[PDB]
Order: C-alpha cells, then sequence, then structure tokens
C-alpha cells in the first residue's frame, strides 16, 4: 500500500488539511486529493488509513495509498465537483430529484458501511464529495469505527471536539456510536441538502440544540422539500436507539420514493 514520494505532484494551495495533486501510476497520471498531517495523530491518520483499505464500494472515496514521507499523507482519488452543502450552496438551480438521487446515492454507501460494521461517526453534507453532479461519495473517515463482531455500538471514553449537531442524543448522553447514530446524522445531512447547504442548528450552541431534541424538538421542513423526504428526516430523528431505523430500511424507502418521481 506504500507509494512513492518522486512520483506524487502537490498544488500548493489547500483546498485536516487537503491538497490536490498528480500521482504518476503507470503510464498515466491519477489526480488525487491527499491528506497531509501536521506526535500521537500518527495512528489516527493510519487508522483511517486502514478503515479506507478494507472498504470497497462505488459511493465512498477509494484511498489510492499511504505516503511516508515529508509529513505523513493519505492519498486518494480526486472527486472534482467537491463538499455537497457548497455545492448545493452556489448551485441553488439544482433541482429536488437531483438531490433525492444523490441523498439516495450516499445511503447506499451507508447501507454498505453498515453491512460491514463500521460506524462513519462524522457523516454529514460537508463530507460528501462530488464526482459528477449525479454521483456523490461519502468521504472523511477520520472518526469511522470497525465494530467488534459480538456489539453492535462503539463507546468512546470522552467527549472530544465532536460534531454535535449531527450526532444522536445516545451518542451525547451515553457516548454510544451504532449504524443507527449514523442514521441520526444521515437525517441532518438531508435535512442539509434539502436546504442547498445551509447550516443546521443556525446560531445555537451545542448545549441548545441537545435541550431542544431533548424537549421532543426538531428541525422544520426546508423550503421546497418533497414531504416524503421530510418525514424520512424526522424517522431519522427517532429519539429511541431501537425504534429508529437501520440504513437498509432508510435505503430502500428512499430507492423506492427516487424510482416512483423519476
Ligand atoms: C479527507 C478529505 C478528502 N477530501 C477529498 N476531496 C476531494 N475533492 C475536493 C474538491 C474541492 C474543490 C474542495 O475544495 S472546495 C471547499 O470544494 O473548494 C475540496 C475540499 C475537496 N476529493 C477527494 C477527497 F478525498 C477532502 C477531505 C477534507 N474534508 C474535510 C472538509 C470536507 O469538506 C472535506
Amino acid at each position: 500500500v506504500y507509494l512513492d514520494r518522486k512520483l506524487l505532484t502537490l498544488e500548493d494551495k489547500e483546498l485536516g488539511t487537503v491538497k490536490k495533486g498528480y500521482y504518476q501510476m503507470k503510464k498515466v497520471v491519477k489526480t488525487v486529493a491527499v491528506k497531509i498531517l501536521k506526535p500521537a495523530l500518527k495512528d489516527e491518520l493510519l487508522a483511517e488509513a486502514n478503515v479506507m483499505q478494507q472498504l470497497d464500494n462505488p459511493y465512498i472515496v477509494r484511498m489510492i495509498g499511504i505516503c511516508e514521507a515529508e509529513s505523513w499523507m493519505l492519498v486518494m482519488e480526486m472527486a472534482e465537483l467537491g463538499p455537497l452543502n457548497k455545492y448545493l450552496q452556489q448551485n441553488r438551480h439544482v433541482k429536488d430529484k437531483n438531490i433525492i438521487e444523490l441523498v439516495h446515492q450516499v445511503s447506499m454507501g451507508m447501507k454498505y458501511l453498515e453491512e460491514s460494521n463500521f460506524v462513519h461517526r462524522d457523516l454529514a453534507a460537508r463530507n460528501v464529495l462530488l464526482v459528477t453532479q449525479h454521483y456523490a461519495k461519502i468521504s472523511d473517515f477520520g472518526l469511522s469505527k470497525a465494530l467488534r463482531a459480538d456489539e453492535n455500538y462503539y463507546k468512546a471514553q470522552t467527549h472530544g471536539k465532536w460534531p454535535v449537531k449531527w450526532y444522536a442524543p445516545e451518542c451525547i448522553n451515553y457516548y454510544k456510536f451504532s449504524s443507527k447514530s449514523d442514521v441520526w446524522s444521515f437525517g441532518v445531512l438531508m435535512w442539509e441538502a434539502f436546504s442547498y447547504g445551509q447550516k443546521p442548528y443556525r446560531g445555537m450552541k451545542g448545549s441548545e440544540v441537545t435541550a431542544m431534541l431533548e424537549k421532543g424538538e426538531r428541525m422544520g421542513c426546508p423550503a421546497g422539500c418533497p414531504r416524503e423526504m421530510y418525514d424520512l428526516m424526522n424517522l431519522c430523528w427517532t429519539y429511541d436507539v431501537e425504534n429508529r431505523p437501520g440504513f437498509a430500511a432508510v435505503e430502500l424507502r428512499l430507492r423506492n420514493y427516487y424510482y416512483d418521481v423519476v
């Protein structure tokens, strides 16, 4: 899995510091995005690569390899159009049917992840990357964890720098991360998509979002969001873990609705 540094060329300017690059492979170059590291975070990057190395699915960013040089580097295949949230921000003309296509692709990628017993733990519109306007891939496995064969959740030790606004109550309250908690994040991700990349819980601190959810409150329907997609978000935001759907159920619902609407 070890790549040759002389064969890698990075553009100066950064697109957690990611740069564009070109890496000569065989007879041709391949365009790449490289995660570059800046003395225990070494292991974290290699853990991330170890996860990516075990995943093979159309809707997941493929790792090319690792490069020990200079800084430690994680080389990935380039998705030109970039993050979903910023793309939809700058392309308000994108049609709901196209957003359904995209979020459904994310659900297939997440279904695969659930079947593989990996938890992403950072599912958000910022970590969905567009290869084309009709092709999305899940990125950023820096927080991901492989589940044990005998357990359906990962238990964190303490509360680090966490994207609180994408996290289910059980994550915040018990540090328990399952595929079901990824479903909650997927709900927030859907909200983001149909709001054309608006931030969720705008202006609210994490503590206030947690209190809002604890009162049985949820985010509103985005302007022009298909009712069936809003209803799916609310299902993703089921408080009780056991009654919240897994990704198979979520993917099925999205697929049937996508196929029926196109
Ligand atoms: C780990 C990682 C992989 N990638 C990857 N990123 C791309 N394409 C791409 C393309 C562009 C034009 C970008 O910049 S941007 C803000 O859209 O102007 C960015 C940030 C990424 N391809 C493959 C990857 F593997 C990005 C990241 C960093 N993530 C953290 C913030 C999230 O937006 C993306």
